[PDB]
């Protein structure tokens, strides 16, 4: 509908896949080569479904900060026959607040879903499902079950992936350029 939705649609149409684990279906952001991200609570194993194709997981790493605190991001390398468009240049370098973000979701249940979530706070610490978690972004939108893995964008930046909510607010794990240095 506007330049925010334009940037979000460009990311969704080329850099997402539908990931299915034993814990359900997630929006999964592909970042470069065969490297993607997903919320750590997806519990990625040795085999994952990617757009309903049985796919070997070559590596999975649940990220923690240097205080050894959960970040709720898992980086997956997929045994896929095709690379992702490299979008690393759209990742922020530092922790930050943002204006006017869009949360975008694409699953069997919620195809082509785009949400204007508005102002994004660098919230920091959250007790997420009883797990102390750092580098959390907050937005005042009543997000719900099925939106985990959703991509959070501003114009020009891919800033986070949706990981939870409390019924009034939604919470995203930051994406930083330093996670995807090769």
């Amino acid at each position: 509908m506007g330049p925010g939705f334009d940037f979000a649609q460009a990311i969704m149409k080329k850099n997402t896949v539908i990931a299915r684990t034993e814990k359900g279906e997630f929006t999964m952001l592909g970042v470069y080569d065969r490297v993607a991200v997903i919320p750590t609570h997806a519990s990625v194993g040795e085999i994952i479904y990617i757009n309903d194709v049985e796919t070997r997981v070559l590596d999975a790493c649940a990220l923690r900060d240097l205080t050894d605190t959960n970040l709720e991001i898992t980086i997956v390398k997929l045994d896929r026959n095709q690379k992702f468009r490299d979008i690393r240049h759209f990742l922020p370098r530092c922790e930050d607040d943002y204006n006017d973000a869009v949360l975008s979701v694409h699953t069997s249940k919620f195809p082509n879903m785009y949400i204007p979530v508005g102002q994004v706070t660098n919230y920091g610490f959250l007790n997420l499902g009883g797990t102390p978690t750092h580098r959390i972004l907050m937005y005042n939108f009543p997000t719900r079950a099925g939106q985990c893995g959703g991509v959070v964008t501003t114009t020009g930046k891919v800033i986070g992936i949706h990981v939870g909510g409390n019924g009034a607010q939604g919470f995203a794990a930051m994406l930083l350029h330093s996670y995807f240095t090769d």
